[PDB]
Order: structure tokens, then C-alpha cells, then sequence
């Protein structure tokens, strides 16, 4: 069902995450971690203290789909054992030093063709698929986008609900 999922999304904040490659989303799904540019890291740290849930919605560039979504379970931290991210052409590993712990809520994909009716007021009401890495998605758009994903029956939201 969808009732526990709606409870987790209640009064959440939502951020679009754009990855240049599938390898980093696969690593994030396996290890429960994410890293982003410092500008976005500052935004996520602010949001994590401000809201009951901060939701990251993942899209690999050029894939035409979202690959799932996850809830922040910590602010960023540095100095842990380094994660072997695949780094884009012109950026170093010091940029992605801040590591967030995340709990996956859905590891299933959603094609952009299924979200074409949802627009993001915080990006000029462009379709929600459009936006830079770190773009915040307004509450109603973000909630409806998450509810479009196929249910992930492998995930038990009971443990996430406790962290809230
Ligand atoms: C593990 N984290 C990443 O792979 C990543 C990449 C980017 C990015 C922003 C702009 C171009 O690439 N943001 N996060």
C-alpha cells in the first residue's frame, strides 16, 4: 500500500538529483550514501535541519528516467572511508567529499513519459524532469512525483518512520 509512504512524505522537502552515470546511482543504492557539489551540499544540510523528511529523487543524465528516491538520514560528513565515485570529466574528488547517509524508499525506475503532467513551480513550472542537479521540487509536485513510482515491495518503511 501507500499509507506509510504518504506518512513519510508528509511535509517533506524534495530535491532533484542528477547523476552523470548509472555507476554512482548503483553505488548509492548498495551503500546507502550520496555526495554532491558543495553548493548543493549546503542546501541539503540546511533542509535536513528544517524538515521532517528530505527526499532525493534520482535521475541519470540521458537515461530518460528516474531511478528511485531516498530520504536523508544525516547531514553531510567528511573523513569517512572514501567512496569510489565515478567523477565527471572536469572535477576532482575533493568536491564530493561531503557524504550523506540515505535510506532508500524506492529503488524502482519511472520513465519521464509518466511524469509529463507534473510541473515544478520552483523551476518556472517546467516539467519536473527538467532541472539542474540540486533543484528543489515544490511539495505538491514532489509528493505526486514520488507517488507515481511503482511500489517497491522490498522496502519496509517502518524503520524510516522511526528516524523521523
Ligand atoms: C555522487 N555524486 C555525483 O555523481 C554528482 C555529480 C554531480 C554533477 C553536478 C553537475 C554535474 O555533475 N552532482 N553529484
Amino acid at each position: 500500500g501507500t499509507s506509510k509512504l504518504k506518512y513519510v512524505l508528509q511535509d517533506a522537502r524534495f530535491f532533484l538529483i542528477k547523476s552523470n552515470n548509472h555507476e554512482n546511482v548503483s553505488l548509492a543504492k548498495a551503500k546507502g550514501v550520496w555526495s554532491t557539489l558543495p553548493v548543493n551540499e549546503k542546501k541539503l544540510n540546511l533542509a535536513f535541519r528544517s524538515a521532517r523528511s528530505v527526499i532525493l529523487i534520482f535521475s541519470v543524465r540521458e537515461s530518460g528516467k528516474f531511478q528511485g528516491f531516498a530520504r536523508l538520514s544525516s547531514e553531510s560528513h567528511h573523513g569517512g572511508s572514501p567512496i569510489h565515485w565515478v567523477l565527471p570529466a572536469g572535477m576532482s574528488a575533493k568536491m564530493l567529499g561531503g557524504v550523506f547517509k540515505i535510506d532508500w524508499i524506492c529503488r524502482r525506475e519511472l520513465p519521464f513519459t509518466k511524469s509529463a503532467h507534473l510541473t515544478n513551480p520552483w523551476n518556472e513550472h517546467k516539467p519536473v524532469k527538467i532541472g539542474r542537479d540540486g533543484q528543489e521540487i515544490e511539495l505538491e509536485c514532489g509528493t505526486q512525483l514520488c507517488l507515481l513510482f511503482p511500489p517497491d515491495e522490498s522496502i519496509d518503511l517502518y524503520q524510516v518512520i522511526h528516524k523521523m
